[PDB]
């Protein structure tokens, strides 16, 4: 019933029994003497020149004593101030081509150094603000920042790191949240978090577990310093081979609590980063005092970023809503809003949320309708509205939740949650070890691909996640996991010219009654249909196709569009012109009554006639299977996007390769929807109406090389254009689509990735690059920041 000898042991010792390890504080069932055993404090952390070599005394908090390797409890200074060593951020950089371990040692050590709030943009005050950490970042593996997930709150990144998974996926949606099943809240502070039930998916001290793999436990009480984390890691890593674990945590609360106190560029910010980098320092010095700083692989890296955030700036749903009384907000840099359950409707409240304010600083959503990008909709806890809370600024319930101390208080001035593209979210990572790369620049990445990572740094199969397996492989010198193209599941057709145009009866009027193509319009390779389903391949002067029989619609259009395309009228003669294609059966084809019949529905092109080469070759973009259905509303922004944004892209990217197509996504899990999850057809009609519609436009990272004749890296930029019957998200639509729609289609961005979920699609197939710098390319989020 003591902590002698078991001081932060990792046994699992329960109810009702006291134990002595990391959250014994937590979990409130510390020994009577584990404040007195295992938390020393006394004659502080540091060695100094007088204790060199002294009697070893059982109080102090770390030992000095000639001794105290062998125990390997010694400050973390000790060799620095007694054996005359160097601290480890004195020394020059050498290469760690092996890892190099002490006998016994079976696999290179991964020390998680996670830092709550730590800014991206903190490292550009480095070298003396942060000389540890500089090291770490110039000498291992960076990038210059690392993409958080949506919201970018503490748990659900942290859990995004832990398990590589959307947090719709892992179930931590939020930092508080709701359960309509477990009729529960969630919260970080309080006993309902340790409940297992509220955390799905499979973490990285469970997936090391699992397999084999001993994980020193993650998690830290905060009555436990940070020096003494640090010592207890540095205690465990001395422990026998079958009692040492191979993967450790380290959690700094720090940058996060100063920054929300004072703001990510307050010059009170400067004291939390030199204390982190002493922690810092204290590691990397225990580590070389251990001959392990060129043996464990350490992960600094941050949960998400800090923005500028006052109480003056918060927008407040009184000001809009007739009853916020009957409403569960939950409030602060994004905003979920509930059913309080004491009359109710949350499409009477999205249309009062919906651009009542000139300069409205959030914007409602129906959470299927949030961006794709986001993946924050498939989840029970997530509620159906949300609020896209303007970076910089808060939402709240009523005026009376804001609080401020003295005139013009504002208890804190910074704060995090928004939209994980905005650039103050952006957080760090700095990958230093064995199997990291030397001095080593890495572009931006997502977190929900770490996950993968830190398997492959433990030798772990990663339980099935949200990473692209083998996009990171950049980061490291040695891979673990080589990525393999999936298969192609369904062959295309490639009909000739099958039926004559007397056996089409479709309602269809127009007033005109192979690889040389391939090579111009398609430049990386068909896409692979990686699902069972029958469509043909279309040729055409302009475009490719892979055109749907299921669909009645092309899954992809094709084409190219030089720097020096010319963007030609549509022919007054064919502006309703519907030509049946006599390469596809009348019966596989879309009727053009049914448009007719669907007077919501209209219909636009794929390949847009605006940007044929010739006359004689505009009449195929008016062909029956190059179109698909649109509202007239989503019709502004698709014709706006291809007669005026594919051309402009056209001329700054030295011509362009563009690949559209429809996305159907009913259920908003992220996954092509089957033919029964379809809710919505044209009205009389098979043809289903896409929830998005996507497009893929790809040139030369060397813009002095046009897109058709790239002999290196692709530059790619993505977009899942929600297929609304209204412009309710632009407020700004009312005006010409030179103010609304390519901001529209900013927030829309997306990756290739998330278009291949939603299509079951693979793109760049036939490329002169490797398949990891291809899947590289698929996760680039271009972000307009
Ligand atoms: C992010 O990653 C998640 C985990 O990989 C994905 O979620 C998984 O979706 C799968 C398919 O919808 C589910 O898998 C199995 O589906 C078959 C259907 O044939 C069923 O038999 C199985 O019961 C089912 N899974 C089981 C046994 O639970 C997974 O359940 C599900 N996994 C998780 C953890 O949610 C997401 O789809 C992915 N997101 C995107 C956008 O790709
Ligand atoms: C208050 C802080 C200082 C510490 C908070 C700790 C808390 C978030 C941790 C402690 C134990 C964790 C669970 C445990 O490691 C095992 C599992 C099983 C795994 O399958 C899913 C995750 C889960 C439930 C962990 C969740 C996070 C917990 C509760
Ligand atoms: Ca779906
Ligand atoms: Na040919
Ligand atoms: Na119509
Ligand atoms: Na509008
Ligand atoms: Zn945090």
């Amino acid at each position: 019933g003591s902590c002698k000898g078991r001081c932060f042991e990792l046994q699992e010792v329960g109810p009702p029994d006291c134990r002595c390890d990391n959250l014994c504080k937590s979990y409130s069932s510390c020994c009577h003497d584990f404040d007195e055993l295992c938390l020393k404090t006394a004659r502080g952390w540091e060695c100094t020149k007088d204790r060199c070599g002294e009697v070893r005394n059982e109080e102090n908090a770390c030992h000095c004593s000639e001794d105290c390797l062998s125990r390997g409890d010694c400050c973390t200074n000790y060799q620095v101030v007694c054996k005359g060593e160097s601290h480890w951020v004195d020394d020059d950089c050498e290469e760690i081509k092996v890892p190099e371990c002490p006998a016994g040692f079976v696999r290179p050590p991964l020390i998680i150094f996670s830092v709550d709030g730590f800014r991206a943009s903190y490292m550009k005050k480095g070298s003396k603000v942060m000389p540890n950490i500089e090291k770490l970042r110039s000498c291992g593996t960076h990038a210059p920042y690392m993409r958080p997930v949506y919201p970018t709150k503490t748990f659900p990144n942290l859990y995004t790191l832990a398990t590589g998974l959307y947090p719709e996926s892992h179930g931590i949606v939020g930092n508080s949240m709701y359960d309509p099943v477990f009729d529960a809240s969630f919260h970080l502070r309080g006993r309902e978090k340790f409940n297992h039930r509220w955390w799905g998916g499979q973490p990285l001290w469970i997936t090391a577990t699992k397999q084999g793999v001993r994980a020193g436990t993650f998690f830290w009480s905060v009555s436990i310093p940070h020096e003494r984390r640090i010592l207890t890691i540095l205690q465990w890593l001395s422990l026998p081979d079958n009692e040492r674990p191979s993967v450790y945590a380290f959690y700094s609360e720090q940058p996060d609590f100063s920054g929300h106190k004072y703001g990510p560029f307050g010059p009170e910010m400067t004291n939390p980063l030199r204390e982190i980098d002493k922690t810092v320092g204290q590691l990397m010095d225990g580590l070389k005092q251990l001959r392990l700083h060129r043996c464990v692989n350490v992960i600094f890296v941050g949960d998400h970023g800090m923005e500028d955030v006052t109480c003056d700036r918060t927008e407040f749903l009184s000001n809009y809503l007739t009853n916020v009384d009957d409403i569960t907000l939950v409030p602060g840099t994004l905003g979920r809003i509930r059913a309080k359950s004491i009359k109710y409707d949350p499409k009477t409240i999205i249309a009062n949320l919906t651009c009542k304010k000139p300069d409205q600083h959030f914007k409602p959503y129906m959470k299927q309708h949030l961006p794709k990008r986001l993946h924050y909709a498939n989840n029970r806890r997530i509620e159906d509205i949300h609020l896209l809370v303007d970076r910089r600024w808060h939402v709240a319930r009523k005026p009376l939740d804001v609080y401020k101390k003295p005139s013009g208080k504002c208890f804190f001035q910074g704060d995090h949650g928004f939209d994980n593209k905005v650039n103050s979210m952006q957080t760090v990572f700095v990958g230093y070890g064995p199997t990291f790369k030397y001095r080593t620049k890495v572009p931006p990445f997502e977190n929900i691909e770490l996950y993968n990572v830190m398997c492959d740094l433990l030798g772990l199969k990663p339980a099935p996640n949200n990473g692209t397996h083998g996009s990171l492989n950049h980061l490291l010198r040695t891979n673990t996991f080589r990525p393999t193209m999936p298969d192609e599941v369904s062959r295309p057709n490639y009909p000739g010219i099958m039926y004559l145009q007397s056996e089409f009866d479709l309602g269809c009027t127009c007033d005109d009654k192979k690889g040389s193509t391939k090579e111009r319009h398609l430049l990386y390779g068909r896409p692979a249909v990686l699902y069972r389903t029958s469509y043909d391949i279309l040729y055409h002067t302009d475009f490719e196709s892979g055109y749907s029989e299921i669909f009645l619609m092309p899954l992809w259009t094709s084409y190219t569009i030089s720097k020096q395309a010319e963007v030609s009228s549509i022919p007054e003669h064919l502006t309703n012109c519907v030509r049946p294609d006599v390469r596809v059966s009348p019966g596989f084809s879309q009727n053009c009554l049914a448009y007719k019949n669907d007077k919501q529905m209209s219909y636009g092109f794929l390949f847009p006639p605006y940007l044929s080469s010739s006359p004689e070759a505009k009449y195929d973009a008016f062909l029956v299977t190059n179109m698909v259905p649109m509202y007239p509303a989503f019709k502004r922004v698709w014709a706006y996007f291809q007669r005026v944004l594919v051309k402009k892209y056209a001329s700054e990217r030295n011509g362009v390769n563009v690949i559209s197509g429809p996305i159907f996504d009913y259920n908003y899990d992220g996954l092509r929807d089957t033919e029964d999850e379809i809710k919505q057809y044209v009205e009389g009609s098979s043809i289903p109406v896409p929830t998005h519609y996507y497009s893929i436009i790809t040139s030369c990272l060397d813009f002095t090389q046009p897109a058709d004749k790239c002999d290196g890296p692709l530059s790619v930029s993505s977009f899942i254009l929600p297929h609304r019957p209204d412009n309710d998200e632009s407020c700004n639509s009312s005006e010409d689509e030179s103010k609304w729609v390519e901001e529209l289609m900013k927030m829309h961005t997306a990756r290739v990735r998330d278009i291949e979920h939603l299509t079951g699609l693979d793109f760049y197939r036939k490329t002169s690059r490797s398949y990891s710098e291809i899947l590289t390319l698929k996760t680039y989020l271009h972000t307009y920041e």
